């Protein structure tokens, strides 16, 4: 009975927290020296590119309301809170001859002191997609080996700054979904690849996220670890891969291979120091290659990972293109039954044991020996005839947390060691390409009312179940 | 050549203005002691009757943002700025017994203030739509014949606190329409008669509002004007109504009934003391009657009449009770597949700039009305969330737009027409009452991405080069 | 001796407060966003209803001095404080849809704050007589199932606000006082049944209290408690009721019946699921029936009661519909032209201090409760604006009353009740409801000439001497 799962069903060190990313939630785009990202640009220049032709201008104004925020973490009672910071607010140049923006700074400091004071545990991200358009312009962003240079020295200001406090750091946050959509599908910033190439740029660019990571991580490990006792990793983009057919060697296959391009593609290289055989033979000589110095500091480069978990799919066998090197095709149904219903977007199918699997087959393929949810939610059904009180009766999230941290439990029972779990997300707010329709929060934003908050009945079960 | 229409064209004082509604663009909705409206209220409960599901709560914050109004308004260079005061501000529970609200009177003195600083005058609506909610769950608001002296009460408090500046009040603003899409097809607030009988209440309504408006109007001639010497009048919604076969006689009268049960329902009243002709046959017991008292209070009820113009549509005669089937006529957008003129980005709004030199000319003709003003006349944007600001910006529709309806205005002059001034619909774009903020009038683009950022389009830089001072 | 009764004489955690209630200390009725009550309208539209006239629009300005209110709790040195919340100044239209009100949220908050900074615990009611008005204009308010939702949003919307801090919550205060004076002798606000009917409102009014408070404790315990770890109960309205001749098996049975119709009436409800016997005999069919559910939900729906006393009265049996007449007793003030007690300022007041004993010893025999707070008593100051503040302020009267009372109590838990903690009403002189500022419940006496200056009785200073720490 998942109905029933509690912090009681959990070791007492347990964390439970939820999520936002800059972009997504803080507005003040233009507000106290922020520089702008590449999300600024793709949602101004290409709002064609954007449901509703929306951007994070203002957003949920998370910016100027982060004491609202806090407030409402500490009403909700879980014991931590992971964000990430805008590179472009504390760099608005993104190097450091762009200058340092001390009122950006300021702003991550309140935040983390206010969360602190109300004894809330700061997981903090360095990147999450919003690439400072000084450096997209100057030399391509993540296409170019100069952002591993340029994202250490950001990370190392980071750490001198808020790390006496931060003692969880990610350097990344799906590096998989940055490179596919930024560089094979050009769904998101910076919207090459749909001038662009999908079979060569997102190699590089996840070449180039890897070392960045690398480079962070090297760099936190070696100059400020011991002076500040914390820890560093990374989080991952993940989705079930079930063999369509479960007798066929080729789908089971085919579902590992899915697995490979996806997850493998950044967890091989932080485990033996190179990418899948599976890539390296599919993708040749269109995959780079790492020297020997840089394997050696990719290899065991994390304290933890986190795994960000929403769906699954099952697999089969199937110009060069990132997607047609997988070599799969993707199936939703079984003789017309659906691996899962879907939620309100027809691409999340709601499928609990998908958790389960992806924790167990993280741990036995890469012996990762700490691990984290850093992402899982859904996202609530279309309907702006609603009023907030029939609005915030999400029993569909409500059903969907309470089965996957049933799965999460599972996954410990079966030897994975998971120290946290950290629902997406705290907030309604800017889901990229589908704007502001997609509300993933447990808690409600009133998009006609100044971004008022309102917790959803997930919020309440949530702060009740797993307070201490 | 109406794209060289200009100043030079008009009488030295001649006035030229732009337009807003408290409740289309204020937000604050619950901010400053401010009580809720009928709209809130609509919105709120019965998002379902809103594209989008949206509403009034914050609109483009003119409420917070109205120094940046004043500026853009400066800047515009226009003479004067038509605005409304929501009533539900200033009297949070509509009656004096729910309170005055100082802050809310601070805010409308404040605004007034800006505008005589920077050489604007203000034309003030009384009533735009925002009824009370407090009046209209006591007992029904223009339902019930208690709202004249509620709406008496609130007219002194505003000539009382703004009459030493405000010298051009209007009563109401669309009655027709507050009746019509309220209480006939239920898709404005308070959303009834789609619980509600489109058949009777439209006449109670409006035979209310008048009532209201008279009431007003006599207030004011006899308690304020010797101290004040402002004027007051009241706008009317029309729409030109052609016949759509030019020589059936049966076609000519059916326009001139769709134009007695849109325009002289509210007219006739003000002219003679009575309603048309055509609605005592067609409306008949369902239609009520005034008093001699209340005739004599009505008859010659203004100092001058404002009219509010967008459209057009030929007219033909029609082929239980509701007030659209009294009014016994067919509306036909085309003639031999030819539309009376081209959509703007509303499938509703037919461009026919000749509509508003006839439906002027007819206003003069029929109820011989001294003084006139257009109180709004104007466009929307076709719809189209993929522009940039620069290309969003260039609303060569509107512009066309407004020269052409200027030109007809100017055409009304020479035919003999007193118009007094012309006010643009509207200054920002705003809360299109059932069509959300996707239905864009403003001459000013609103980005509504980025807390509602002001920015001229081509049509409001034309204004103030072509009518500036 | 009752003049020594002391803190040494009580259990060492036994909780000693004072209390106060929205509408009748906070003023501020229009600011900060707050929407009005049912009292906010019956006190402005209905006057003569007030002693002289008055209203809670400012009453003693809590909302602006409440700094200096936690200052004076600080200063009297008591362990708790007893307040209520008003509905409509966190949600001004009462349901979600009217919008929440931040700045009332955070009035609160600085309040719950100010008190914890000072060791003074809180106790809270949701519901002290203040329903918003939306709610009342659009479906009734209690006359209306629909008010139990309206409820339940309203209570989670506290618990989630304020519940990580305030740890004992009261869904209602005196529901009979509300139920009585509000729908059968139109007293009180709404001012209906003296267009009403006190044969049959009184109990739907009831019905539906008994149904948001029972909806609301679970509420409570399914969604909050185990996180936040508070109780949360209810208080009632009660009088002692003493059969006029001791050795009269009619008066015996008239006295237990007056006992149901009061206290009974919400009680055996919250017991055992159903009204009392007496009540479905003599209300027959017009008293409305439970559901099995609803009976479910009721029975034990409670961490803890509180009482309220005052007064007490002979009774004996009685000589279309109405609940007073339903009843079927008489009250008598008088044996043998000995009243029961002297009379306090108020004529209805009669001093009795054996009745809280009594009514403790009642309570728990027939309901069998485990936790009981007593969460008024207290008794009003001889009206007399002769007298200057250090007269004024010697409330020999009070500070007896108080002694009486705490000592009867104290008997009460040696009979075996299971007496948690005792809070005098009131903390402030304030707005006594129909008879407006001229009775005086305060252990604080307020000058009303003088922007409502707080300075402390006798009683108050006893309070702290006696029971402080």
């Amino acid at each position: 009975d998942a109905t029933r799962i509690s912090r009681s069903d959990f070791p007492a060190d347990f964390i439970m927290g939820t999520g936002s990313s800059a972009y997504q939630i803080e507005g003040g785009a233009r507000d106290g020296g922020r520089g702008p990202s590449i999300w600024d640009t793709f949602t101004h220049r290409r709002p064609d590119m954007i449901r509703g032709g929306t951007n994070g201008d203002v957003a949920v104004d998370s910016y100027h309301l982060y004491k609202e925020d806090v407030n409402i973490l500490k009403n909700l009672g879980l014991d931590a809170y992971r964000f990430s910071i805008s590179w472009s607010r504390v760099l608005p140049g993104g190097r450091l001859s762009g200058g340092v923006n001390k009122e950006g700074i300021n702003y991550y400091n309140n935040l983390i002191d206010g969360l602190l004071a109300n004894g809330i545990k700061p997981f903090v991200t360095l990147f999450h997609w919003d690439v400072p358009q000084a450096l997209e312009d100057e030399y391509g962003g993540f296409l170019s080996p100069r952002i591993v240079d340029d994202f250490c020295e950001y990370a190392e200001l980071c750490f001198w700054e808020f790390g006496d406090r931060v003692k969880h750091w990610m350097t990344l946050n799906e590096p998989w979904t940055f490179s596919v959509h930024g560089y094979a599908t050009g769904l998101y910033a910076p919207g090459r690849g749909r001038t662009g190439n999908p079979g060569t740029e997102p190699y590089w660019v996840t070449h180039h996220l890897l070392l960045a990571h690398a480079a962070a991580v090297e760099l936190y490990k070696n100059k400020f670890q011991r002076g500040q006792e914390g820890q560093i990793g990374i989080s991952h983009a993940t989705q079930w891969m079930e063999p369509w057919d479960e007798n066929s060697a080729s789908d089971v296959e085919a579902a590992a291979r899915a697995l490979d391009f996806m997850l493998g593609w950044f967890m091989e290289p932080i485990t033996s120091g190179d990418y899948p055989k599976s890539m390296k033979k599919f993708v040749g000589s269109r995959l780079p290659k790492f020297s020997p110095e840089q394997s050696k500091m990719l290899k065991g480069s994390y304290d933890f990972v986190g795994l960000n978990y929403y769906t699954a799919s099952y697999v089969t066998n199937a110009n060069f293109s990132y997607n047609t090197d997988i070599h799969v095709t993707y199936e939703t149904d079984r003789n017309g039954v659906p691996i899962g219903p879907q939620s309100g977007s027809d691409w999340l199918l709601i499928y609990p044991e998908g958790i389960r699997k992806i924790l167990v087959y993280t741990k036995k393929t890469y012996n990762v020996p700490l691990i984290y949810v850093t992402e899982n939610g859904v996202d609530d059904v279309k309907n702006t005839n609603l009023t907030l009180s029939e609005a915030r009766k999400d029993s569909m999230r409500l059903k969907y947390l309470q089965d996957h941290i049933f799965n999460v439990r599972q996954a410990m029972n079966d030897g994975v060691n998971v120290k946290g779990y950290f629902a997406w997300s705290l907030l309604d707010n800017f889901e990229w390409g589908e704007g502001y329709g997609v509300r993933f929060g447990i808690i409600h934003i009133d998009y006609n009312d100044n971004f008022a908050r309102y917790p959803k009945d997930s919020a309440v079960w949530l702060m009740n179940s797993f307070h201490k």
